[PDB]
């Protein structure tokens, strides 16, 4: 919400309380998990006028997690989102730096509509995917102000070795194209970046280079939704061998996200949707699926501020895959306020 | 404060900064320790109008401990409060779900109103005394809109399977009947619920059902607060041996709490209270006392937004005690300003 | 800003987002580091008049940081830098508890005024120099309305028994004296505390006491900052020698602030500073530089919200130190919207 509007600097506080609870078998071979889910958001989302033609913003955003007791494991999933500063000026383009999004999230952004679950490629802190820090990005609109839906944007991805080369990358350059015409959109997207040593020396995953591309087709008027998302990784992927405990990445990877939604002038918005991601070249595998399901789930908007949601994924992953990835459904039931 | 209400939706962000100190002998050995106790609270209390019977709600608050150094020990004692979004509708009642505050402390809420300590009883994640993750709470008011005063409430307890068994906690069913009539007000708690693999591995409690109830009295008008509370717990109350370090719980527990204040129109508000909590059947003793004492204090309110505490304990717990309890006093100075 | 002011009270949140990264050789040989290093910051400063004489107040400011993961070290380096309620009545005096800067910190304030790095005396959580927890500090401004300009401010440090020596401070009452007159200021301040069993059983340092003291010369007026500090501290000052892993204070430090800052009416702001700081009588080795470099930089603003920056720092420390302090240079980038 707009809590300050004064001298060409407006400031949006926002943030959800979210009642979730997950409904599966036993909930350690489900899709996504069983129990509690509450989690809260909270952030500031600014931008200020310097003159006609500049403007300067600066976004910040943090999870907490609501379902943690108040003893030691206080702090489970409680970490920051969103954290850049940036400058946009007039049409020549806007530039911004800090914890932002990846270039291929704006590809994989299309997909990314559903209640509670979806969106499984966009894995955060992996490169240009989701979520990442220290990214320097540069977008266009409208190409200088000249054509009409045709934006670019270029990103770099800066090195970060951590402690983990599950969040570990390493200098990297990576752009996405994209043209709307009348409801229709397509997409473009494209990244490249260095891999760590602490990536290499894990036993899966294999290379010197990681590579990611997303295409992306949507059709967004007169209250529908159709979207389609298809993406290849190289060593990007991030993987777990749950039978032998290894961690890395997959060597290759086939990526198939499908999303229907209608949007009912009552109130109601029923979601149908279907995602496959293969990995590939697996060493001491080959080939085996990641996530393989179907999703039926409604989520019903009382106003602007209140909404609840049902998500149920039918889980395609059978019990014989040999990473030993979930295979049970997951029943998802959330109610949502926000400011 | 409310910052924002614009279009049947309010937004009240919350907080409150306190300079608080601890004075012991030594203060391990005492009832609330020794040393800085500063602390700050953050949090927002959101209400959107859907319809003129219908009403949604979400609210947030987290706990800042400032008593802590900017090293290692950063987040000590840092958590999330309360979390959970819900639904009122006219006169059927409301329902939320989330984190939020059991259904036995609409008992324990009477007596917990001192300046600083208290609410001994009321344990943080121990079923439906305190604040607990994962409640489906419906709570009434007058009995559908027929019998003025007349309030209940049912809780659903989620299965809350954590690291510790101190915070852990099965499939639980609670309830509060509670009436009021001009000044006088009687309350009539109780929850029963399964006790995890974790718990019953525990060399402290024994039991397959773990059941808390509370009875209220209270005269709250005139600027006079009279309370009295009697609770029974079996399989529940937290309980710590520091002789042959033991955690687990005790058997029987049987608690008092006696509570006087009195509200003068200057600001000043003296307190007075009681507070007694026995421990029976307990595995290796039988019978000892968790909490004994008689509380003297005071706190002066200078206008909404500031206040001034004083609260001493003259804590009648024997270091002859057979679990090894804290047997000193502890006096607690404080300054408080909120917003 | 200011989001609420209505009936005495106003309330001002605040915040910062910088996009932050440093330029360095390899940079653990370095000044500042190498890589990303955006943070966040958010906090309330709430004010209250209970009469036309009495103010009450409270301050709470947090640091998030946004160049960690996800993942398993989401919280590192996350901390509470303010927190603390006081009352200012009229004419006598502001009293104030909690967490807060040191009386030594407002000599040390005076050169604490580069775009990214500087203050390097300022250590936080060590007595007196920087941000401290437990701290009852009475400030006094123009000698109870008498004598204009002459400020002078006590506190009294409570005992901080913690996890490491690094953070760990004993019973200490501090003070401080400033006088200014038309653009000129001179501030001298000292503080004297005890220390804790912890920091007696470090292999580095030697003494139950520990002293700061420090002066202050600054010339604020007409666009110009001319900024100079003198202070030496015993047993006090952080010290880790880096060959041998050893953890403890240095018995005696000598220290020198100067800083030279213009600022032009167009927005631009360049930063001229000069920093060393010698240990002295150090066990094994004697004498040595804990910081030594040359200052140059620039802040250039855009208006009151937004700012961009360059810090670059020319180390005359060199690779023969016998701590092992780093020798290489830094160059810092930031980029920040604040409201
Ligand atoms: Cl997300
Ligand atoms: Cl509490
Ligand atoms: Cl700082
Ligand atoms: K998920
Ligand atoms: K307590
Ligand atoms: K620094």
């Amino acid at each position: 919400a707009e809590i300050y509007n004064k001298d060409g600097n407006k400031v949006d506080l926002y943030g959800k309380a979210v009642g979730l609870h997950y409904f599966s078998k036993g909930g350690e071979n489900s899709y996504g998990g069983n129990g509690d889910m509450t989690y809260a958001r909270l952030g500031f989302k600014g931008e200020t006028q310097i003159n006609s033609d500049l403007t300067g913003y600066g976004q910040w955003e943090y999870n907490f997690q609501g379902n943690n007791s108040e003893g030691a494991d206080a702090q489970t999933g409680n970490k920051t989102r969103l954290a850049f500063a940036g400058l946009k000026y007039a049409d020549v383009g806007s530039f911004d730096y800090g914890r932002n999004y990846g270039v291929v999230y704006d590809a994989l952004g299309y997909t990314d509509m559903l209640p509670e679950f979806g969106g499984d490629t966009a894995y955060s802190d992996d490169f240009f995917v989701g979520r990442v820090g220290g990214v320097a990005t540069y977008r266009n609109s409208n190409f200088f102000g000249l054509v009409d839906g045709l934006n670019f944007a270029v990103q770099y991805l800066g090195k970060n070795e951590r402690d983990t080369a599950r969040r570990s990358n390493g200098d990297g350059v990576g752009g996405s194209i994209s043209y709307e015409y009348e409801g229709f959109g397509i997409v473009g997207a494209y990244g490249a970046a260095d891999r760590t040593n602490l990536q290499e020396a894990q036993p899966l995953g294999n290379g010197k280079k990681a590579e990611q591309w997303a295409t992306g087709l949507k059709y967004d008027a007169n209250n529908i939704y159709l979207a389609a998302n298809y993406g290849e990784t190289r060593n990007a992927t991030p993987i777990t061998n749950k039978f032998t405990n290894t961690s890395g990445f997959a060597n290759k990877t086939q990526d198939v996200l499908l999303v229907a939604q209608y949007q009912f002038d009552f109130g109601l918005r029923p979601s149908i949707a279907y995602t496959k991601s293969k990995a590939k070249d697996v060493e001491g595998i080959g080939d085996v699926d990641l996530v393989n399901y179907f999703e039926v789930g409604a989520t019903y908007y009382f106003n602007k501020n209140m909404s609840t949601y049902v998500d149920y994924i039918i889980n395609q992953i059978d019990s014989d895959n040999k990473l030993g990835v979930g295979s049970d459904d997951t029943v998802a039931v959330g109610i949502v306020y926000q400011f």
